[PDB]
């Protein structure tokens, strides 16, 4: 695990190419969890911020952005979208959050919460997943739509198990974030493919 | 009778089928009130946020939002409607009064008055009510219409049987509301029905 | 005489009825004057803020509102309009003048001057006249158009027989107006017709 | 010799009759010159700011206004527009300076310089002049266009005969301006033609 | 061997002539480099910003301003663009960066970094270039588009042959650059041809 701390991953140019394979050792299936991260583009079209697919399953779990101001998160190829006033372009603090219990699904936009939504209530995401960074998959790990790509810079990438509290969401916000246990920025296991470039965050 | 304090109900999916039913012994009626709550929703459509049908009487008293900015009152099926400078999405706290004598409709969008205006003046809203969250009643307690359904988060209710002064108002909108007796946040008697969960309130 | 201090009147719905009719001893005509209130309304087309005719002169003198940050005044069936930028809705206080000998009538919107335009120099504005407030008269005191009627709050109306300087506009603007002689808030002689109900000021 | 110190002029309506002579006490070709003063004006279309004519010659010397933050300087019938970021309606104070030498024309809106532009480098504006506020000169003197007509207030005139610097131009504005050598404020000749009327400065 | 400090060169009119030659001792290619100036201008077509061509290829290096907020840069006829919020008109302070190496080009409109964009890779822009100021290139010195002319001022210029690091570009931006290799301010060696006078800088 490397130590990314202080750097984003800038991937330079549209492409079908270049990404980022994100590894995690996620052998017990996903009930509850929490994802935050930094993000910077001036991508006017629709783009995927972070896909996480499984054997047989595409948008197992999918943090995509529809347009400005507009997020959609995915489980389980269900879907739910939040709206927020928001600049652009500008960069962005992205945590959502979802409850299998509940089924509510919480997004936080630089630490404002936006309107809780629900889906897949009681679903499990399945374990043993192909994350990828910069580009949408719709294979496990492949099948890339360029129109979906991601084009910007990209850091403080954190994952937890649990459902953070408002606290730890700020926390996360303010750059002290709590210890991931399921992806770290700062002990990242990663495998840069194509073009991405890793430069140190210069816009926070 | 439970106590909501620092608790939202979040309705998280448009339906035709999730709501809430309010509990309350008005057995004699209406002829004064004020009614205040915090809510928070990103739909563009038009929505209840408040529906109270009696026996035979459609809309006999209803808080609808027509659009961004545009709130609307009926008692006994007659309507008023009054304008607000709003963004959107963003969380509000409505409180709106009627009184009987004079017919004078009172809005009061986050601490602000907007303008008043009159209707059925000298009438005395129907007691024994149907009070439901959450969906637009047609019929006593049912009929619900989905494009009407309100989606989003509800909060700090409380409905007493007189007219608030200004100062009583603030303070509800300040987080010390007065003791309600028609309907108290703090000794709410509800019926959750559908798919609606609690959840702390972390937007105020 | 009655004391309306700390009082609007409220005129609830459009209607081509309900008005208030101001009384004023005024016998001797009009060469120099100030008009001041303070207004609140959500009504988007163009409305009459203060009618006043005398006998055969329709449109003696009258305080009209074209459409947002747009004001008319008449004079002797004359006319001149003034721009200001202003949100809407909102409560506003608007002060006019006008004297016979410049002819320069000037506006003042919260306590903000608007250019000057000139109209009927050396004219005098007829006495005993018929004030409405809420209508605009077409007649000696009748024949009032339902899509000219105002419906919000009008309150601290104050109408002196000179032009006030700059220094007293604004102490009329911030709550401590000098004793007008032809029309005063604070000992109005006025007849409510119709729906007009009087309720305290708490928009200001 | 008049002192204007204070005061205004105010063109209170549309016409092709209304306008002011300024008269000049120095009779040499123009080669280098500032020309400052305040306006207040709610007119959307175009409209002459400062005419100035000689025989012969139309537009020698015209400071015209084509629409909303947009300036245009013409010299010896030549013309540079600049571009500015401004308010509708809102009072403006407007400094222009223009050297032969270089021939760099140079504004300055409200203590703010917009980009140079050049025009007729080496140049004479002629001697002998017809200077009038109001109109727009076709002819020496006459010729007046409607449409060309300024309606509003225009205050604090001062012209130099030399290119002011950018302390000296921000003293004028602040209200502590050089004393001038083509035309003073504080002794101004002029001559009243038609409707224009002066009042104190109540906007500043 | 000139001290343009405090001035700044100003393109008075739109042309296919003015323009100022650059001249600087390139004889080994370039690799890495960071290039800034102030540039004020309202023009709302494109305009090329700064151009650099070499024997043979056009566009080896060109800053090009696409419309508002929007910044092109061309590296051996390769280009990126990267969007910025701005106002318009407004004076401006650029600073743009590329690396070999990694091929990272990075922006800095008014020492506000945009999104990183990638392009040539191990790429070196060949020496002994013509850099011109004012018209955009087409040949080796030469054959300019009118279409294309910068029109404004421009002043602060430095060039480095180093990528600079944050605190060296908000330096640059505010007033304290470090001293330039590639082109210096002061201590300039240019060409005027045409018509563009140098005068002090004023709004900054
Ligand atoms: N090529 C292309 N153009 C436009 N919109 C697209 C495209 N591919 C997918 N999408 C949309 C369809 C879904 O709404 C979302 C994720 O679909 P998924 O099927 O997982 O890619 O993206
Ligand atoms: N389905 C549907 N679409 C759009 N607008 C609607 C619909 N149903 C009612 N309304 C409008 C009609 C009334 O203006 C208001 C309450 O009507 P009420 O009759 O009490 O429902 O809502
Ligand atoms: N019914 C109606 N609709 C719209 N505009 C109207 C109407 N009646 C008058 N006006 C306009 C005409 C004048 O410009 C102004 C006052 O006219 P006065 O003739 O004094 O009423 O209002
Ligand atoms: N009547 C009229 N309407 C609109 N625009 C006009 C009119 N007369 C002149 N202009 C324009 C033409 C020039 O651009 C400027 C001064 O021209 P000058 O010829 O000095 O008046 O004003
Ligand atoms: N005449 C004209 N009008 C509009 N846009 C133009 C023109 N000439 C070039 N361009 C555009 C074309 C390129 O996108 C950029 C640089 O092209 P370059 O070929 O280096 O000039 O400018
Ligand atoms: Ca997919
Ligand atoms: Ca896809
Ligand atoms: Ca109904
Ligand atoms: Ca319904
Ligand atoms: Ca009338
Ligand atoms: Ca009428
Ligand atoms: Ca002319
Ligand atoms: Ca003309
Ligand atoms: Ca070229
Ligand atoms: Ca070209």
């Amino acid at each position: 695990h490397t130590d990314l701390s202080g750097k984003v991953f800038v991937f330079p140019r549209e492409s079908v190419t270049d990404h980022v394979n994100l590894i995690t050792p996620l052998e017990k299936p996903l009930q509850n969890f929490t994802l935050c991260f930094r993000a910077y583009s001036d991508l006017s079209r629709a783009y995927s911020l972070f896909s996480y697919n499984t054997q047989g399953r595409d948008n197992e779990l999918l943090v995509y952005k529809e347009r400005v101001g507009e997020y959609s998160l995915y489980i389980g190829r269900h879907k739910v979208t939040s709206k927020v006033i928001e600049k652009f372009p500008a960069p962005v603090h992205i945590c959502v959050s979802w409850e299998s219990s509940s089924g509510i699904a919480e997004f936080w936009i630089n630490g404002t919460p936006l309107v809780k939504k629900g889906l897949r209530q009681g679903y499990f995401v399945e374990a043993q997943p192909k994350i990828v960074l910069g580009q949408e998959q719709d294979s496990y790990g492949g099948k890339f739509d360029r129109s979906q790509s991601f084009v910007g810079e990209i850091g403080d990438l954190y994952m937890w198990d649990s459902v953070l509290p408002p606290e730890n969401i700020l926390s996360a916000y303010q750059g002290t974030p709590l210890p991931a246990n399921i992806l770290d920025w700062q002990a990242l296991n990663y495998e840069i493919r194509g073009y991405v470039i890793i430069k140190p965050l210069v816009w926070v």
